[PDB]
């Protein structure tokens, strides 16, 4: 066609498919556009435990990059737009009305005086469990714990042994979106402080220390080696077939409000509750991070206006709403998340009193963000795996993330 624009969307299955689909239905119905999709895993953005590197500033930096990204997350943006990895959209939007994006998603595309980015979907996190497992324990099934302490005491209620091999965990503090990131935030602090500089160590941030030792206390109680021997095979940080939840291993997971499609689809006898993170010391009640998903135009992109002529349909605000239904996020333009069908699921219904209700934070915009968290991911998972101390091990991430 006259225009072949390429498109990097960030993971697959299900939500994989409703970007295929979009990109499918748009170059079906447009004579001179077609839509090559492609799955690049974090759209070649997200943070990784490799040297450095990333698929997508590779692709920058070799000049045929994608027409198009989409992203899976709110922290990349300021480091890429610092970079110049991606162009400023300021002309592309002047005359659309941006107030039909959710305030807090849209103002999260600014960076340094101009606009780098639209929200495709708006996320929050949530915990979820498992009623069966809790009744088992002699557990209320419909009250969930309201705080971390109440949360440890029910997850050891919830651990199963069977001559000394685990066969059930109550809870894993690390998996799902329990990543470093999103718990700093339920406790209170934050892995940059204001001037988007990174504070890692003991001395920069106790709080941080005190949410790494409360995580490693489930490696000590419960053995390093036995929860990874457990946990093996499973997808640790990821909705998916074979997440810890959806196979029933763990009793509590913390998740995206997404994680309802992959219980509903791969495990339909599950029976789960969703409600608000319990609240940490230090840290607000209900706390959630909203973030979101977006869209993004690499600097090397040919087709910059056809990319933004697509986007642009994919907001029509019955489109958007039937597709944030299709994934259970919630949409980035208010008229739609108030149209979707999902407002009437009891699920996303829990969801939806988080987004209202819950003590709401952000990430950081910080240049420097994601070196930041592959230093903390790294000090994170050492400390888990018993190779360091949780104070030396994030004594090593603040002169990494230096
Ligand atoms: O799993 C589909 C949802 O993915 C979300 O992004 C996740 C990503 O899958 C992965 O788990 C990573 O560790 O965290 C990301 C969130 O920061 C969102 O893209 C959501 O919209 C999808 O439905």
């Amino acid at each position: 066609k006259q225009v072949v624009l390429t498109l990097w969307y960030p993971w697959a299955g299900p939500d994989g498919d409703a970007v295929v689909s979009l990109a499918k239905e748009y170059s079906k119905t447009h004579p001179n556009v077609q839509i090559k999709a492609q799955m690049v895993s974090g759209a070649g953005i997200a943070a990784t435990q490799g040297g450095g590197q990333g698929k997508f500033l590779s692709a920058v930096a070799a000049g045929n990059p994608p027409d198009l990204v989409l992203y899976w997350g709110q922290d990349a943006l300021p480091g890429l737009a610092d970079q110049g990895a991606i162009i400023p959209l300021d002309d592309y939007l002047k005359d659309v009305d941006t107030s039909k994006f959710f305030e807090a998603a849209y103002n999260a595309m600014k960076y340094k005086g101009k606009i780098y980015g639209l929200p495709e979907m708006v996320n929050v996190r949530v915990l979820f469990w498992n009623k069966d497992l809790f009744k088992q324990a002699g557990l209320d099934p419909n009250t969930p714990p309201k705080t971390i302490a109440e949360l440890d005491q029910m997850a050891a209620k919830l651990t199963k042994t069977k001559n000394g091999t685990i066969e059930q965990m109550g809870f894993i503090p690390w998996i799902g979106q329990g990543v470093p990131h999103v718990m700093a935030g339920v406790f209170g602090t934050s892995l940059v402080d204001s001037n988007g500089n990174p504070i890692l160590s003991p001395d920069k941030n106790p709080q941080l220390l005190n949410l790494l030792k409360w995580e490693v206390s489930y490696s000590d109680k419960y053995g390093a080696m036995n929860i990874n021997k457990f946990i093996a095979g499973m997808s640790q940080n990821s909705s998916q077939a074979n997440d810890p939840f959806v196979l029933g291993k763990v009793a509590m997971m913390i998740s995206g409000e997404w994680q309802i499609n992959a219980n509903k689809q791969y495990n339909p006898k599950l029976n789960f509750g969703v409600g608000p993170i319990p609240q940490a010391p230090g840290g607000k009640p209900m706390p959630s991070l909203m973030d979101g998903n977006t869209w993004m135009i690499p600097k090397g992109s040919k087709h910059p206006q056809e990319a933004m002529d697509f986007i642009k349909w994919t907001m029509d605000p019955q489109r958007i709403a039937d597709t944030a239904d299709k994934v259970y996020n919630i949409a980035p333009i208010v008229e739609a998340a108030k149209i979707q069908k999902l407002n009437n699921d009891p699920y996303f219904k829990e969801v939806l009193n988080v987004a209202q209700k819950g003590s709401i934070y952000y990430t950081p915009a910080a240049k420097g963000m994601l070196s930041t968290e592959t230093a903390a991911n790294n000090a994170f998972q050492a400390a888990q795996y018993k190779k360091s101390t949780p104070e030396q091990a994030l004594k090593n991430a603040q002169a990494e993330a230096e």
